[PDB]
This record gives structure tokens, C-alpha cells and sequence, in this order.
């Protein structure tokens, strides 16, 4: 590529090389885990790969094209959102008892938001009511998770887990909302953005959740 | 382990082989529905594959076979994607082998459980293969044009809804009456996929004689990934006490 | 290939993929049988996999050319009914005690009956002959396995083993009698009868293989 | 390829396809055999895991030009005649105790034997000296295997090892045999007749190891 | 590449080939070492395939044009640096007890002085600010792991990490040297260097964290 | 396992990527020699991979460094023959690369059995491991003809008689006399090896300074195959008895 020229095609290659390696630390780091936790490491290592697979497939469009293919970004959350939402439920039955209509809500919701801002940007709908149902689906996400079924199940865990959770609460806060602002933007320079918040948000939190399976299991 | 990067390495370059379908965005939903659908299933084959640790030796069949299931839909599904780029047009006999191929195992998950979980004669298992056979030559022969639509239509649904009753009220609710609660739970959710998720085919059949592409890709999405979530929660479950 | 045209294509693609499926299932379904058993379904596995290379042969030659590549199904059947016909042994070995000169003419009399139905197909010699004699080592491996060596091995077995000895016999018996059959109507359309049977002799034998022997295991 | 015209082609596919079955079943039957079997196994799947990969080159150049290029089958036999014939020591040391210096001479007598037998071949010496050394290095290598050392550690061994020492020293003297009837016949259609000795040197061989391996190491 | 011409493609391949035998080295030598130091191997193993696959990049890269492609260098050394510093608080935490926090203001200092490196590369900022702002990071970096949390850290720890950590220090203060000595002189024949710097700081540290491991695990 | 036939399948396809170097038949020894170590270097990886089942944990090391050896030779031997299909000429420099890269994991055997038998300083290993690259390095500057062949030559000799009197006299005597039979006969035959299997390169060496290609294939052959094959001998024949 380029040198000192363009900032796209280093964050293509750097999340792509990232996204590899994870998948192929989450794929081997299963053998130190217990049974319980040999589920919250495959789940996060199919998100990376998963991540890996379609940041190649817009790597070879963007190298045909000079365009974002947003749908293809689309497609990717579509198959990883559902997954890393997930991981709550996983840690928390691995951790402590959970009823399981957590896990269907927390799915309903999050192929509810994605499926919203994916009509939005492709222009099925009006930007401003997909727009607010996705943020009504995050913030119902959001307040399960904080004060509603997920707060209870933290409740009632180790403290090794409750610190686990409360790091991804706030990832969940905090990162998760660089997407909307970047989608109100566009609706009213964002690859790279894009680039780094999927690093952050696909990276550290399988390291968050690799690490709290370690220190659980480690016990035995 | 080393040995097991070689497995991983030959995983991550398997999607090299798929060079990309991508044609256009925002414009028609057939394919970015065949990519999610393809994607998800290849996910779900290497979750099923690799899931096998947790499960007891009971159980490790019941992973097995649904993840032959996806693998299954997914070899198809790339076949589809292929002819779908090549032709504009309905793989009407690429999706009735897929599913002859597919809906036999997702049959036989309901043997496998309570097989492995309690004591079952089977013939349960047997009569709905019969009927879902029944129900797929059935809808072959309304697709080629040999049978009216509406005639194909009735048939199929009246074999369905034999096949939800014998899953309702047949030798299915007395092999769930002698099982854990778990296998319950499980057994009750897979009847409601059969009752609702396997509905979204008929419907969505009677919008092509009256776009089904789309809806097809996501009742296989629901119906052969939620069930295998399903059966891989319980088998978790039930494992777990060992 | 043709849609609602020819069912030879369909047939082709439905038993590739069922030999695949079985395949992958019967090389990772060896994890469930005990050390005894670990034999019979790898050499089923065998069966199935030299089965699945030998049609995508054939479907390549078929696509290449339109006509009956029979030398392909000849090769196949040479590299896979000796491994059919020696599941009995090896599920004999893993049951009971057995002295070995059962597989050697299990071996020597299809290995014969199978050279002498190439010949007859190839016109080497005259095909009355040759069928003759592909019928008299086919009766003779039914007689050792029903009322010979076999037979006798079978006696002191446990039920289970048993059942699934019967089943194996029934098959042997019906199944593989299409073969025969379609060489004397084509000697005195075809390829759907003998994808079916490779389809039923090459899957139901393995399954039947593989549940007898997780029956067995398991047990303990 | 041509049906019922060329026996060649057939018997290059056959082999090509038995050993890769071969290989894959000596690469999985690994963990059924004890500690001490390990090796037997091994060894034999890479000796049919290189003559699969040899077969496949020589395949090429038969279809590349329609002749017999016997330099890569001399190569086929360098590196797979010392396996096999070390796999008399390998059983005897997971038997019984062996001195070290079989291997040695083992080793010694096949590598000279071959390299006479590629270099009368290839014209570098007259034909008759080096089937003479040939003739001499077999000779030596089954006295040795039938009456020295090989015999004496084959007295000290179990009725299994026994007779599957006796197997393989028939095997030995017996179907090695024709490759020299071949050379002389050469040096005074055999590519099906090689096609065919090795089919059984390196099947037969193979499975009368993993015979004597899985009924020896049943006993735990 | 040119022969007796220029060192350049021979350290290129010569660092290449090590590479990937350090990285097969490390992903198999993961069975010796208990379940505490799977990871450290893993690490060390992921660090060597991260640089190969940007040494084959570059190599790609030199070949097609022969200049010096800093920004793959810059790429590799963001990439690979945090996980070699992140080393120390891994083995750390296998040896002893440790917050946590020692990981998180290592990967920021080593995160931040790279960023400004490259920015100092690129000439996005005055050169001589960004090479004062890296230099403090890693006096920083090297102050924490000699004097701050890193080294009460290693005070409670057994003879054996004390000593790897010791040797790894003094790695990280003298070999990583190299690169910020030749920033300075391209900012005030280089490949050759760097290709040495990255076969030592990516070869030696994985010896020494590997040898740890097993001196520790065998033990029990 | 069928994820473990994943592997054996990568194992088979791998000579697929090699589709075919061979040109002349009964003309050229150099092709047939390339081809003939080029096999039998990958089939002592595989062997070296696939053995560490046998041995304890304190000889999987002592496979390992073997297997990896062999599997850079192997790597670099393609490139060679390659190299040499491309222009009929000596390929020094991958020779010499493959020598630096491969030469210190051979002469860092004698440490590694010394330790997982014995106790040793290590000073053997480091000091061998010194000579051996003063000698790499005069003889890669007598090919590049910087200096002339007999100076480089006798200097190379004298350092490698010196590395035998290590071998001998020096500190790896006294790290055998402590140590089992069997790692002692396993030292005298590596012993053996350095004293007559390496001095197939001088020698040959000579020849092409007074074919050479042949001779350094047969050597590389040897003092690659037969030294793992001993270390691999003294393993499994220590870890049997657990
Ligand atoms: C790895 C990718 C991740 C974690 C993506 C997360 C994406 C979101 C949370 C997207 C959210 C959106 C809304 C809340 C409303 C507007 C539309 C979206 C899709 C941009
Ligand atoms: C993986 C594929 C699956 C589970 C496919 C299921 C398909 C059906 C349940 C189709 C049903 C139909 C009827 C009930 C009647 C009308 C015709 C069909 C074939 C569309
Ligand atoms: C997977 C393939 C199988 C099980 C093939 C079985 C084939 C036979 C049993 C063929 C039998 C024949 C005779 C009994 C006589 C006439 C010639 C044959 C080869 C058609
Ligand atoms: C798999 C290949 C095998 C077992 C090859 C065996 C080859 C021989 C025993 C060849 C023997 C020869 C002589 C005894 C003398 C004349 C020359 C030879 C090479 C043909
Ligand atoms: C495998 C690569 C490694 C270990 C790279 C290490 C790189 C550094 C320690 C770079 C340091 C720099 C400074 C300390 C200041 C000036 C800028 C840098 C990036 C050259
Ligand atoms: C795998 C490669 C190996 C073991 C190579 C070994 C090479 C040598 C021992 C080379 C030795 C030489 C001398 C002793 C003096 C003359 C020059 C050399 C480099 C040919």
C-alpha cells in the first residue's frame, strides 16, 4: 500500500492481522479452561473469525473499489451482535443459575436494532424511526443488563465475575456507542473509526472474558 | 497445539476459496441473505464440531448430527450462491436436496434425545421421516409443475400438521412424560419450532403460487441453528451433572 | 446440471453429499466407542470416504462426457466391498475370538467374484461364464456367513452383536442383489437403481456398524 | 480414462486410491495400540503415505508421455524398502529386547541393494554384476531375518509376534520376489505387475503390523 | 535474490525461516508446560507468526519494489510489541499474584510511544517532539518494570522467574535499543539491522520465557 | 478422529502443491538426489511430529528441535531445487542459510540430552555452537571467493577437528561419564556422526575445489536422518520406563 498517504488500508490490514491472531488465541487458549468456561472462549473465537472473514471480503472490495460497502459492515454486526450479546448469557450460566428467557431477550433485541439500522441506511425506511427504534432496542438491552434480569444474575456470583461483567457493562456503554454516532453522522474518514471500535469491541472483550475464565478455572 | 493451528490455519483459509459474491448494495436482498445464511452456518458447523468437549458420551451424538446438518445446508447453500451468480432464477432442486438430506437428521434429533436421555420405541421418529418424506415429494412435485399449487399446497400442509399432532399428542408426550425436566423443556421448545418455525416454508410458499428466496434463507437460518442451539443447551445441561 | 430434466444429476449430487455427511460422521463418532470398536467404524469411514472420491470421479466423467462410465464403478466396488465384506470380521474380532481364515476367504471370494464381473462387463470372456462364476463366490461368502465360519462365530456373541450380524446378513442378502440384477438386464436408467444401492448398501451398513458398537461401549 | 482398453490406468488409480485409504487408516489406528505399537504403525503409514505421493508423480508423467519412468519408482523403493524392512526391528524391539546392530545391517544390505540395482538400470554398470550384488544383499538380508539374529529374537516372543514374524518373512521371500524376476526380464506390461507387488508389499505388510500391534496391546 | 550481491533478500530469508520455526517451535512445545504457562507459549508463538506474516508481506513487498517499507515495519512492531510486553505480566501472573493494572499502563505506554513513532516516521508531527515523547514512554515503561509494580511483583516470585524476569529486563533495555537508535539516524544498510534486532527481541525472549516454563512446570 | 483426518488430509495434499520437478531420466544424478532428500526430510518431519506421543515430557523437546530441523531443511531444499530448475547452478547461499539455520539445533541436541538426562553446565553446547559458526562463516567467505579455497578450507578443518576434540576430551566426556548406558551409547554414535558423517562435507567440499551438489545431498541426507533417528532411539528407550 501507500505510505503516509492513506490511513485505510493500515487499519484494514492491522484489524485483519489482529482478528486472526485472536481467533487463533481464543481457538487454543480453550484447553487451560474448565468445562464450564469452554464455551465463552469458542463463542468469542467465531466472533473473531467471523469479524476476520468479512474484513477480508471488504479488504478485496475495497481494493476493486474506493467505496464503503456499508452492507457489508452490516452483515458482519448481523452475525457477530448477536454472539458477543450472548457471551453475557454464557458467563452467567458458566458462573451462576440463569431462567434463559435472558438470552432470547437479549437476541430479540439485538436482531431488532441491527435489522433497523441496516433498512435505515439502505433507505427501506425513513433514517429518523430506525434511528430511534435501534437506540429503544440498546437502551432495552442496556437497562436488562444493568438493573433488569442480568443485574440480578451478577448478583449472585464471584467476585472475579461481577468484575468480569461490570468491565463489559461498560464496554457494552461506552464503545458499542461509537456505531450509532458514526450511523447520526452519515444521517444528518469513518472507516478507520469503524476499524478501531471493532478492534476495541472484539478484541478486549474476548481478553475480558478469556481472563475471567482462566481465574475461574484455575481453581481446580 | 501446533497440530491443532494446522486445523486452525486450514479453518481461516478455507474462506479464501470464496473470493467474494458481493455485487450490489441496497439493491436486492437474495444475495446478502445467501452470504448471512452461508456464514452463519459454516459458524455454526464449527461451533457444533467443537462444542463436542463439553457433552458426556450420551450427547455426543446429538452435536454431531445437527452440525452435519449445517455442514450439509452449508455445502448447498454455496452451490445455490454459485447458480444463483451463474442464473437469476429459483434453485428449486438444489433447496429439495438440501432438504431430503437435511430434514431426515433434523428428525432424528428427536429419536437421538430421547434415546439418550430416556427409553423410546423410535417409531415416533420413523412415522414423522414418513410423513416429512411425504410432505417433500409432495412439494418437489407442485415446484416442477407436475401438481397444481393449491392441490400440492393442501397436501403438504395437511401432512405437516399430522406430523405436529403425533409430535403433540402421538407416542412424543409419553416418551416426554418418563424424561428430566430439562428434556422437557427441550423437547416442548423443538415442538414449537415445528409448530411456528418450520410454518415460515408454507407460507412463504403459498407468496411464490399466489422474494421466496429470501424467506427460505431465513427459515433454514432459524430452523437449523436454533435447533441445534436448543439441543446443545439441553445436552450442555444434562452433561453438566457428571 | 439439468433441472426437472434428468434425475441422474440429482441422484449424483444426493449421494455425494450422503456420502460425505457419513463420512465426517463416522470418522468423528469414533470418540464415543471404546478401543474395541474404534476399527469398525474407521474402516466404514473408509468405505464412505473411497466411496464419495470415486463419484466425484464419476460425476466429472459424466459432466465430461454423457454415457456410463462403468470402469469408475468397478474400481469403486473392488476398493470398497472388501472392506464391506470384512466388517464382519472385525466386528467378530471385537465381540468373540476369531481365528482369522474367515476374513482370508471372506477377501479371496469377493476380491473374485468382483475381478470375473469386470471381466464379463470388459467382454474379456464370454459373460455367461463370468456371471456364473461372480454367483457361485457370491453364494459361497453367503453360506460362510450363514451357516459356516461365520455362522459359528456368530453363536457365541452377544445379542446385540447378534442383531446387528442378522441385519448385516439381510442386507448383504437383498441390497447388494441389485448389482447382479442390473449386469444380467444390461447382459442377455441404470444409474439412479445403482446410486440408491450404493446410497443404502454404503450408509445403512455403517449405521447399523455404528450403533451396535456405541451399544457395546457404552455399556461400560 | 478408456474403458476396457488400457489396464494401466486402472491399476495406477486402484493403487493410488488403496494407499491413500492405507494411510489414513494407519494414521488413525495410532490410538489403539499401545505405547509400544505407536511406532509400527507409523512408520507403515508413511511408507504407503510415500508411495501415495510417488504414485501421484509417476500418474503425472505416464499422462504427461506414455512411458515408464523407472528412476521415480527406484526412488519409490530407496525411501520405502529401509522403512519396511526396519519395521522388523521396530516389532522386535516393542517385543522383545534387540541388540541394534539388525537395524544397522538391515539397513546396509537394502540400501546397497537398491542403489546396485538403480545403478544396472540406469547403464552406469553392466546388468549382470549388479543383479548379482542385488541377489547377494537379498540373499544376505533373509538369512540374516530367517536364521541370525531376526530368528534368535524372534524365538523370544509371544505366539502373536511369532506368527506375525513368520507372515512377514513369507511376505519377505515371497512377493518381494518379483521385482527381480521383473529386472531380469527387463535386462536379458510390467507396470501392472509392479502396480500389483506393490498393492501387496505395502497393504498386506501394513496390516499384518497393525494386526500383531492391536491384538498385543488388547491385553491392557 | 541476488547471490554475493546484497545481505538484504539473505536476512530476509534467514529471519523468515527462523520465525517460522519458532512459531512451530511454540505452538508445540505447549504440551510440556502445566496449565499455568500454556498462555506464555501461546503468546510467544502468536508474537512469531505475527512477525513471519509481516516479513513475508515485506519481502513481497521489497521484491516488487526495492526501497525500505517502514509502514509494514510499523504495522509488525504494533502488533508485536504489546504482546511482548504484555509477556512480563503473564508470566507474572503464573508465578504470582498481580492486580492487574501493571498489563493495562504496559500496553498504553507501548501503544502510545509506537503511535508517536510512527507519526515521527510519517512526518505528521515535528520529528524531534515525537522521538522525546517515545523515549520518555519507554523510560516510563522501563521504570515500572524495574522499579515500580513490575518489580515488587518480581520480589515475591520464585528463583527461577526472578531470573527469566531479569534476563528479559535486560533484553528489553539493551536489544530493543536498536530500533530507536536507528530512528535517530534516519532523523537527524538499515534492514540488515533491523532484520538481526527482530530475530534476537523475537527469538531469544521466547527461549527464555519457554525455558522458564518448562523449569517451572516439569517440577511438579 | 475426523479432525484429526483434517490434518492427515493437509498432509496429503501438500505434495499436490509440488506438482513436479523431474526432467531427464538415467542423465542427471543432482534432480533425483534433490527429489529423493526433498521426500525423505518431509517424511522425518512427519515421523519426528508424530512420535512425541511416545516420549516423556522431559524428551518432547528432543523430537521437536529434530522434526523442526528436517522441516527447515525440507523448506529450504524446495527453494533449492527450484533454484536450480530455474538455472542449472550451485545454490551456495541457500546451502549456507540452511547450514546457519540448522546446524546450531544439532549441535544444541548434545545439550538438550545432556540436560534431560543428566546435569550439565552447558558451556559444551556454547562453545561447540561457536565453532561451528567460525566455520560456516569461513566457508561461506571461500565459496563467495573473498578468500582463496585452501586457507579457508584448512581453517575450516582445524575447527572442526577442534569441535571433535570438544566432543571428545572436553566437557562432554565428563557430562557422559554420569549418565545412563544408554544416553552414553546415544552420545558415542552422535560422536561417531560428527567425526565421519560431517566429514562428508570436506571432503566433498575439496572436490569442487581442486557432482558437489550430489555428495552435500547425501550428507544432509545422513546428518539429518540418522542423527534424529538416534536421539528419537534414546528417547523412546529412556521414557519406556514409565
Ligand atoms: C463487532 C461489531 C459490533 C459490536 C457492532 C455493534 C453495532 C451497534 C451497536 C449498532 C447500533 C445501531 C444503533 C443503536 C442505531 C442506529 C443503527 C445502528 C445499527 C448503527
Ligand atoms: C433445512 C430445511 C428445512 C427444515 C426445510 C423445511 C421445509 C418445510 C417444512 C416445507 C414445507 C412445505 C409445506 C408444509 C407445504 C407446502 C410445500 C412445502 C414443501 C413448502
Ligand atoms: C458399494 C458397492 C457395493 C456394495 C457393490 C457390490 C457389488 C456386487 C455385490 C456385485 C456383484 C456381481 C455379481 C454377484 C455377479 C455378476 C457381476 C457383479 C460384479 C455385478
Ligand atoms: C514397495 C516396494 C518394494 C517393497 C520394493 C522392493 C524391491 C526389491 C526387493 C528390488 C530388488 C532388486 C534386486 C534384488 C536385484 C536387482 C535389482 C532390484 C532393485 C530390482
Ligand atoms: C518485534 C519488534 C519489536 C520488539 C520492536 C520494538 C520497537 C521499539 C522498542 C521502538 C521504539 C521507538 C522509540 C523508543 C522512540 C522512537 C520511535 C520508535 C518507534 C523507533
Ligand atoms: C544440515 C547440514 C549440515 C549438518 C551441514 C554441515 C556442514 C559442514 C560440517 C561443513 C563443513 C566444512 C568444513 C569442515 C571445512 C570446509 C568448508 C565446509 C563449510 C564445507
Amino acid at each position: 500500500d501507500l505510505d503516509a498517504s492513506d490511513y485505510t488500508g493500515v487499519s484494514f490490514w492491522l484489524v485483519t492481522a489482529a482478528l486472526l491472531a485472536s481467533t487463533v488465541f481464543f481457538f487454543v487458549e480453550r484447553d487451560r479452561v474448565s468445562a464450564k468456561w469452554k464455551t465463552s472462549l469458542t463463542v468469542s473465537g467465531l466472533v473473531t473469525g467471523i469479524a476476520f472473514w468479512h474484513y477480508m471480503y471488504m479488504r478485496g472490495v475495497w481494493i476493486e473499489t474506493g467505496d464503503s460497502p456499508t452492507v457489508f459492515r452490516y452483515i458482519d454486526w448481523l452475525l457477530t451482535v448477536p454472539l458477543l450479546i450472548c457471551e453475557f448469557y454464557l458467563i452467567l450460566a458458566a458462573a451462576t443459575n440463569v431462567a434463559g428467557s435472558l438470552f432470547k431477550k437479549l437476541l430479540v433485541g439485538s436482531l431488532v436494532m441491527l435489522v433497523f439500522g441496516y433498512m435505515g441506511e439502505a433507505g427501506i425506511m425513513a433514517a429518523w424511526p430506525a434511528f430511534i427504534i435501534g437506540c429503544l432496542a440498546w437502551v432495552y438491552m442496556i437497562y436488562e443488563l444493568w438493573a433488569g434480569e442480568g443485574k440480578s444474575a451478577c448478583n449472585t456470583a464471584s467476585p472475579a465475575v461481577q468484575s468480569a461483567y461490570n468491565t463489559m457493562m461498560y464496554i457494552i456503554i461506552f464503545g458499542w456507542a461509537i456505531y450509532p454516532v458514526g450511523y447520526f453522522t452519515g444521517y444528518l474518514n469513518l472507516n478507520l473509526i469503524y476499524n478501531l471500535a471493532d478492534f476495541v469491541n472484539k478484541i478486549l472483550f474476548g481478553l475480558i472474558i478469556w481472563n475471567v475464565a482462566v481465574k475461574e478455572s484455575s481453581n481446580a
